[PDB]
C-alpha cells in the first residue's frame, strides 16, 4: 500500500500510501510524528517539506 | 525575472531575489511558510527563500 518512500539523510523515512496518507519512521523503523513546515533533505539530494498533510518538493 | 507563478487570488510570485505582486501590481514580500495555489492547479510554498511545489 506504499506508493512512494522518501529516504531522508538522517536515516528516517516518509512513506506515501495508496490511500493518500503519509507516514514517517526513524532510522530504526519506529513510527515518528511528522514535522510540519520543516525542510528535510533526501539522500538523492532533494528537499521536501510537509504542510497541510501534503508533501512539497523543491522546485 | 527568471520564473513566475500565477496565483488564484490574482497575485504573482517572481523569482528574479524573490517577491510577490498583488493584483494591482504593487510589489510585496514573498510570504514564507504559507501555501499558495497557482492558476494552473498546483500548490507552492516558500521556505528559506526556496520554492517547494506540491509533489
Ligand atoms: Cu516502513
Ligand atoms: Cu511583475
Ligand atoms: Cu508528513
Amino acid at each position: 500500500n506504499v506508493v512512494k518512500t522518501y529516504d531522508l539523510q538522517d536515516g528516517s523515512k516518509v512513506h506515501v500510501f495508496k490511500d493518500g496518507k503519509m507516514g514517517m519512521e526513524n532510522k530504526f523503523g519506529k513510527s515518528m510524528n511528522m514535522p510540519e513546515g520543516k525542510v528535510m533533505e533526501t539522500r538523492d539530494g532533494t528537499k521536501i517539506i510537509m504542510k497541510g498533510n501534503e508533501i512539497f518538493r523543491l522546485d
